[PDB]
């Protein structure tokens, strides 16, 4: 049902990409390490590599990480005392002028979901956004994270261009899924989750780099359940992205859903930028 097309790797300008991140949902590091991610992580050769889900505290890494050639700058958020669950991962070939972690709120800044590296020309944010949880039970607390991450990444965006990717956790149009009509009560594609998404996009301000790209592209997803052969049948939802400042469009090369690589229960994307 989709064939992510081939990579653009040059600007509207004719600039040839010189920045390639990648950002994938891991579903656990050591997980993803066993189903071979690395594998692909050196296949794909990022500049940058975010890691959502890493499930893994920063005193418990795998050793395989460090090693990592040409990712030797490595930064790590988890949950303090609450291991196997939430944690995200920025690897990054060149050091970052600064790198920091949460987005400024005590009661939002608990479970290792955010790292900001800024760099020369841009601010990189990487976010696990909290699921609204099993019969939207978690969801006024969502709008609450909601809420708090656009206010910071608006503080951000007046001081740098900002590119946000991550997993988070909602499908902002129906485009976005392959069932809308069964998900709108469910976490992930109610209208409060879709309308913060709306809200994230207009007030940063935001653009989705794949939607536009690809702005009638339907079948392209980032996350298919485990269960019920969802993958194999493209039942997924696009629950991952890129988003960019409007100023970083121009410099936009591509914006990919690498469909085919395993690992996860999500799969990676990747950003090509003409810095
Ligand atoms: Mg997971």
């Amino acid at each position: 049902l989709y064939e992510d097309p081939p990579d653009q790797k040059t600007s509207p300008s004719g600039k040839p990409a010189t920045l390639k991140i990648c950002s994938w949902n891991v579903d656990g590091l050591r997980a993803w390490i066993k189903k071979k991610g690395l594998d692909w992580v050196k296949e794909e050769a990022p500049d940058i590599l975010c890691l959502q889900e890493t499930k893994c505290s920063e005193n418990k890494l795998p050793a395989e990480l460090q090693e990592l050639p040409g990712l030797s700058h490595q930064y790590w958020s988890a949950p303090s005392d609450k291991e196997g669950y939430s944690g995200v991962g920025l690897l990054s070939r060149q050091c970052p002028l600064k790198v920091s972690y949460g987005i400024g709120d005590e009661e939002h800044d608990q479970e290792g979901r955010v790292i900001v590296a800024e760099f020369d020309s841009f601010v990189l944010v990487t976010a696990y956004v909290p699921n609204a949880g099993r019969g939207l039970v978690r969801l006024e607390y969502r709008q609450r994270w909601d809420e708090a991450f656009r206010k910071f990444l608006k503080g951000l965006a007046s001081r740098k261009p900002l590119v946000l990717c991550g997993d988070l956790n909602v499908a902002h149009e129906e485009i976005d899924l392959r069932n809308p009509k069964g998900n709108k009560k469910n976490a992930g594609f109610t209208p409060q989750e879709r309308q913060g998404f709306g809200e994230l996009l207009q007030a940063v301000p935001l653009a989705d780099s794949f939607r536009h790209l690809y702005p009638n592209t339907p079948y392209a997803y980032t996350f298919w359940t485990y269960m019920m052969n969802a993958r194999s049948k493209n039942v997924g939802w696009r629950l991952d992205y890129f988003l960019l400042s409007h100023s970083l469009l121009p410099a936009l090369c591509d914006s990919k859903i690498r469909s085919k690589a395993l690992g996860s229960d999500h799969c990676p994307i990747t950003l090509y930028l003409a810095l």
